[PDB]
């Protein structure tokens, strides 16, 4: 928890490019303040000098000096009320900007134990609410603090005598607003963690509505969002009790220095040194001084709720992300990987889920990766990528450890086709080009799709490659939505291939059409293709069995059929 | 684009239970704006008598009384802003709550379009708009609209030769409240749908973010927040510069109050009898009434965008939700299904997917669908669970029709596993068992996974029964998830049993144990299953051949394998 002073110094970096449209900001709020405070002193000279006996001095020239003074005010409001939320505004899409670009960076291992919803409130809430503080609630605070500086010199400027009071009673205020804020602040993070769990309710019924439907999901997930929209308002309302009981202590507590002035001035031997005009004026700005600190006390729950929700930020944004130690860069790989007694245990387990590989991948051939369901097949194609780092053991590519290149120059070589295939909503060619997509024509586009038999009901649709897909390709069935995928991997022409289940949910013959897509395509690039069809998989150079999560038979189709080994109990039954 | 009034008097039933904490705090809100008025009308008996004509000096209870009249105001000020949060939290949470049971209610038809960006903005953002609008901006407005008409009621009451003006100046001041409150409306309205499409990126990087390390989407996400954040910094600058152009001019409108009260008093002939003290409360009056407008014109920005978030849910909550029509209760249904030259066209196609359709279902009987990926056979599967409703023909269960049934009494009589199916981010107990966590106990939800050969691998994680499984199931392989599918919809006795390729993802001999322990429910049970592997179902009770959008063979396996149609071609490919 950081004081609401400790986090601006914390944030000054990010603030300094524009510290230039700051400086007039300021300066217009101190002509606001001044012209404020001398429109106040304008009730002096009429009364003191203004009523005489038909007298009008003063009175022949005043009202256009309240004109012009209104329009001063009026300009300088205006300019430092845009350039602060100018600065705000910049420096908000700046914040957010990065908290995007940092968890678009952070580990895999990291994804897997995080839920959307929470991460979605950091973009949409947690920003929302820096956004707001700083544009509304922060000009608020800094008006009315340039006003009430202002009545200050004001008061200490006309009589000291009946203002000394202000030096003993700035203490006290100062202290209940410190004392309040803190609060402010709490309240606002176990806020902001209550809406995460909102937002991942309400994510965990968006994504998963079909199911809710199917199996009578209703009252369960009502009863769930009812328990945590409570506790979110419960909460708000803790925020606003501490608001509504801050505001008027701190109001009684400056209504002691107007009773003490008028105690003082009650006294007929302190009045003799004064006029009518300066007793006015100091209850006059003693009474329109409250409203100022009425208003910025009550303002002050939405700024420090914004203060809260900036550290919680900059907490965020100081995390670490993926260890991107790597220092050499590649631009084509030749195609060859190599394993090494690696052995690698998930995050949060004790088994290891790979005991000790030595997969050798030769450059331009293919190996498969038959075995139960239960066992590293998937692991190793997210290892040779580089989602999990290895526990201990060395894997190669090219010769050179795997850690030594960097995340762009590794991943830059590999195509990977994941058995749960993931479709943006955006058209069929943004699909199957999903980064590269001014590098690559439409030529280009549609040969790749023609060789993963995909142009045959790409054509069917209603505007053939501009078709939309949907939310997740939702409108394509799962054997129209896993050969996009396959277009998309093999648009690239990357030497290193995985097939994480290509061909899991088609037919015989559309996987056959595309298997010698690839025969007649992947003949110099290396592939890593990993299926349960052993029909998929008797072209392969070496296949590698894989139960339990070690290697136990390596060998070609015809040499592992007449070993009776366990490849032989699982092709004898398909 | 309604106005506010119009806003609150749509809103009003959903307010009309919490009317006591309202009342209670207009009563409050009254008592304070005559606290707060009396404070400045103390400025005139302190000058008629006191400091001007100190001969009766002894007025000395006026600190006291001040003292006690802002206890007075602390008081009421406390009580208002209290029971008016407490209005304006449960209607938020009221708010919140009907909108997520409604989205929740939506036909699938909408949520094969609506990216799901767009309804989390609409949960987070929108409601948090409307709940600090109606918690922080509107305890404000409404205390600056009391203490606006106490200070009208207290000028009027003392001379109105120097206020009549306030007649004048007050439509023109409400006029541009009103034009600049549209405009900021507007406003609002569009930046809620920028931040619909901030979510809306946001989340599509999060939940496909294997798809942007693979293929380098880091450059191109990066582009589109930043366009996306800088529309919303944009449209947020409109909308202060809008507010930052209509304080200064009102506060400038009222500032023609105060010259012409400046140039009344300087005529003697008329106002000779203005008392010393008459008019420089008057002159206070102005300047603190002035005050009041600046803040209320300030804080409306925060007020009209909340007024804007509410319309637009007022816009959903009567939107149409699932059709869910006829009134038919069925406790257990047979589970014989029949199509009568079904017709289906997919929403927003132009060509029948499904076309005369003439299938049976007879209770205690498997049905398989085999043909080509992209054939209508999941979307059989959605039919008779009455995702889409039938553009022309009949579905029938038990003997009436599928309209006729409503709809939570339907979905009770299938439990369907899908392609590509869905897992919840809780224990796997909780996963398999839904809906249903008080209903189904320990040992039946240990039934159910041995069923679906899932004991072998859940029984070795860390927890057993009790281990998180990640969001969207992460944490376990596509075969594994496979067989949670599997076990949750069999934990289920329901009738009709719906398999969407349940075994996509696994080896052969696991797929061989499922359906040897499938075997044993079809005694009673009615399944449909939708395979591609054809060995999976060698023996099913009839097979049915659906091509593009026709089924073209029917019968046995044998019958079919002797009648060399398309069944034989599919059959030689094993
Ligand atoms: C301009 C420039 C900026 C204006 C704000 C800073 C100057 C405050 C001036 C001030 O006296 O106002 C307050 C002090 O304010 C505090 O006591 C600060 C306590 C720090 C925690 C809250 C930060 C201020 C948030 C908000 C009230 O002081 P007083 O009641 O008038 O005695
Ligand atoms: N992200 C993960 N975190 C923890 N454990 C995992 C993870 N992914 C897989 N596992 C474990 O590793 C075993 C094998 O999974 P994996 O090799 O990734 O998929 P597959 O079995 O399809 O090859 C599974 O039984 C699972 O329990
Ligand atoms: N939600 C949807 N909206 C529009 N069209 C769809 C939707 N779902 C599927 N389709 C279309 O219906 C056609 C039939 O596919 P489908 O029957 O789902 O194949 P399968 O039954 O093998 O999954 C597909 O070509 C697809 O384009
Ligand atoms: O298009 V399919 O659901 O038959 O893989
Ligand atoms: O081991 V798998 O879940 O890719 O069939
Ligand atoms: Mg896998
Ligand atoms: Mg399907």
């Amino acid at each position: 928890d950081l004081s609401t002073w400790q986090t601006f110094r914390r944030l000054w970096p990010t603030i300094a490019p524009f510290k230039a449209g700051l400086i007039v900001a300021g300066v217009a709020l101190i002509l606001n303040a001044a012209s404020d405070t001398f429109m106040l002193s304008l009730l002096k000279p009429l009364l003191d000098d203004g009523f005489g006996k038909t007298d009008r001095s003063v009175l022949v020239w005043m009202p256009l000096v309240v004109i012009g003074l209104m329009i001063l005010r009026g300009i300088t409001s205006y300019v430092s009320s845009y350039c602060i939320s100018w600065v705000s505004g910049k420096v908000v899409m700046t914040m957010r900007r990065r908290l995007f670009g940092h968890m678009m960076g952070m580990p895999v291992s990291f994804f897997d134990k995080q839920s959307t919803g929470t991460l979605l409130s950091r973009i949409t809430y947690d920003s929302e609410q820096v956004a707001s503080s700083s544009s509304g609630a922060l000009i608020t605070v800094v008006r009315e603090g340039a006003s009430i500086i202002g009545l200050f010199i004001m008061m200490f400027y006309y009589s000291w005598q009946l203002s000394i009071i202000l030096i003993v009673l700035a203490p006290i205020v100062s202290i209940a607003i410190r004392v309040v804020s803190k609060r402010f602040r709490n309240i606002s993070k176990n806020m902001q963690n209550t809406m995460g769990q909102v937002t991942t309710s309400a994510e965990q019924m968006l994504k998963g509505h079909k199911e809710v439907l199917i199996f009578g999901g209703q009252e369960v997930e009502t009863k769930r969002f009812d328990k945590v929209s409570n506790r979110m308002r419960l909460q708000g309302m803790k925020m606003v009790s501490a608001s509504s009981i801050s505001d008027p202590i701190i109001q009684l507590i400056a209504s002691l220095a107007l009773a003490f002035v008028l105690y003082a001035a009650s006294f007929p031997s302190v009045m003799d040194s004064l006029t009518a005009g300066t007793i006015t004026v100091v209850f006059s700005s003693m009474i329109a001084l409250m409203r100022p600190l009425k208003s910025l006390t009550n303002v002050n729950a939405q700024f420090q709720r914004g203060m809260a929700a900036c550290q919680t930020l900059f907490t965020i944004l100081d995390s670490e992300q993926e260890k991107d130690e790597g220092k050499r860069v590649i631009e084509r790989a030749t195609g060859d990987v190599e394993f090494r007694n690696v052995t690698f245990t998930y995050p949060g387990r004790d088994v290891p889920a790979l005991r000790n590989i030595n997969l050798k991948i030769p450059a331009g051939k293919t190996v498969a990766l038959v075995g139960r369901s239960g066992s590293g097949k998937s692991t190793i194609a997210s290892l040779i990528t580089r989602f999990y780092d290895i526990d201990e053991g060395e894997i190669l590519m090219d010769g050179h450890d795997l850690r030594e290149y960097t995340l762009a120059s590794l991943r830059n070589q590999v195509a990977l086709v994941s058995q749960n295939v993931h479709l943006f909503n955006d058209t069929v060619a943004n699909n199957i080009a999903y980064a590269r997509t001014e590098q690559y024509s439409r030529e280009q586009i549609e040969e790749a799709a023609r060789m993963a038999y995909a142009m045959d009901f790409i054509n069917k649709m209603d505007n053939g490659l501009d078709t939309v897909i949907g939310e997740n390709g939702v409108l394509l069935s799962g054997g129209q939505r896993q050969r996009i995928a396959i277009a998309r991997a093999l648009l690239r022409d990357s030497p290193i291939l995985i097939l994480d289940e290509a061909t899991s949910a088609l037919d015989t013959e559309s996987e056959r059409a595309i298997q010698a897509a690839l025969d007649e395509l992947q003949k110099n690039r290396t592939s890593l293709v990993i299926a349960h069809r052993l029909s998929t998989i008797e072209k392969a150079d070496e296949i590698v069995v894989v139960e339990d999560g070690v290697i136990v038979e390596r060998g070609t189709h015809n040499d592992l059929l007449e070993h009776r080994g366990v490849y032989a109990q699982l092709h004898k039954m398909q």
